C-alpha cells in the first residue's frame, strides 16, 4: 500500500498473508480474506505459479513474532474456470483456497463479511485497502499491515477514456486514483473493505494497477468485484 498508515493490530482480522516456500524460507507474495475457518478468497493471479503456499492468519508484523499468528497449509486451490493468466483485464481474477486445517477465530482472526450478490456501491464510497505490499512503486514490502483510504470510482467514470477505458469491466471495482494512495505489488488478492450499513464488508479482491506505476493519477487500483461472484463462491464451498 502506497500512502498508507500502519493499521491497528485488530482492525482487519479477515486479512491473511499468502506465502510461498522460497528456498528454506517463506515469503509474502499476496493478500487474501478468510471467508470460512477453512477457506480463503484471493486473486487467481496469486496462485498462477506452481509453488508451495501457506496462509498466515493473525499476522501484523511479517518479520516478527506477534504472538497471534496461525500458520496453515493450502490443501486445494480452485481458480475461476474462466481465469486467463495472459488476460487480467478479462477479469475472473479470483481463487478460493481450501486450507489443510481450520483456523481458530479470536479477536485477531475473524471471517470477512461478503456483499450481497449484485451489490454495486455509489461513487465515492468509503473503503479501505489493506496489505503488506510495496510502499512505493518499485519500493519495498511493508513489515507491518498498512491501510489506505481509497474511495470507489464508479464504473462509468472508471471505464471512461481518461481513466481506464475498456480495460475495466463491470465485474470489477475501481477505488482510488488520487495519485497518492493505492495498492501496489504484494497487495494483490487482498480486501477492499467498504462501509455499508454500519458494517465493513469485503467488496474488492486487489487485482491490478497501471504499468506506469502503483499511485498514478486517474488510474485507480482495480479489484475483482466480489459481489459478481457470490453464487460461484457458495458453489465452490458447498461442493468441495
Ligand atoms: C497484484 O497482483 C499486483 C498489483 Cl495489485 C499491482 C502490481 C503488480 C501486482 N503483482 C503482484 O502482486 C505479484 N506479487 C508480488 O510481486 O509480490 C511481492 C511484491 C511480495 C514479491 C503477483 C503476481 C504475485
Ligand atoms: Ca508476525
Amino acid at each position: 500500500v502506497v500512502g498508507g498508515t500502519e493499521a491497528q493490530r485488530n482492525s482487519w482480522p479477515s486479512q491473511i498473508s499468502l506465502q510461498y516456500r522460497s528456498g528454506s524460507s517463506w515469503a509474502h507474495t499476496c493478500g487474501g480474506t478468510l471467508i470460512r475457518q477453512n477457506w480463503v478468497m484471493t486473486a487467481a493471479h496469486c496462485v498462477d505459479r506452481e509453488l508451495t503456499f501457506r496462509v498466515v492468519v493473525g499476522e501484523h508484523n511479517l518479520n516478527q513474532n506477534n504472538g497471534t499468528e496461525q500458520y496453515v497449509g493450502v490443501q486445494k486451490i480452485v481458480v475461476h474456470p474462466y481465469w486467463n493468466t495472459d488476460d487480467v483485464a478479462a477479469g475472473y481474477d479470483i481463487a478460493l483456497l481450501r486450507l489443510a486445517q481450520s483456523v481458530t477465530l479470536n479477536s485477531y482472526v475473524q471471517l470477512g463479511v461478503l456483499p450481497r450478490a449484485g451489490t454495486i456501491l455509489a461513487n465515492n464510497s468509503p473503503c479501505y485497502i489493506t496489505g503488506w505490499g510495496l510502499t512505493r512503486t518499485n519500493g519495498q514490502l511493508a513489515q507491518t499491515l498498512q491501510q489506505a483510504y481509497l474511495p470507489t470510482v464508479d464504473y462509468a467514470i472508471c471505464s471512461s477514456s481518461s481513466y481506464w477505458g475498456s480495460t475495466v469491466k463491470n465485474s470489477m471495482v475501481c477505488a482510488g486514483g488520487d495519485g497518492v494512495r493505492s495498492g501496489c505489488q504484494g497487495d494483490s488478492g487482498g480486501p477492499l473493505h467498504c462501509l455499508v450499513n454500519g458494517q465493513y464488508a469485503v467488496h474488492g479482491v486487489t487485482s491490478f494497477v497501471s504499468r506506469l506505476g502503483c499511485n498514478v493519477t486517474r488510474k485507480p487500483t482495480v479489484f475483482t468485484r466480489v459481489s459478481a461472484y457470490i453464487s460461484w463462491i457458495n458453489n465452490v464451498i458447498a461442493s468441495n
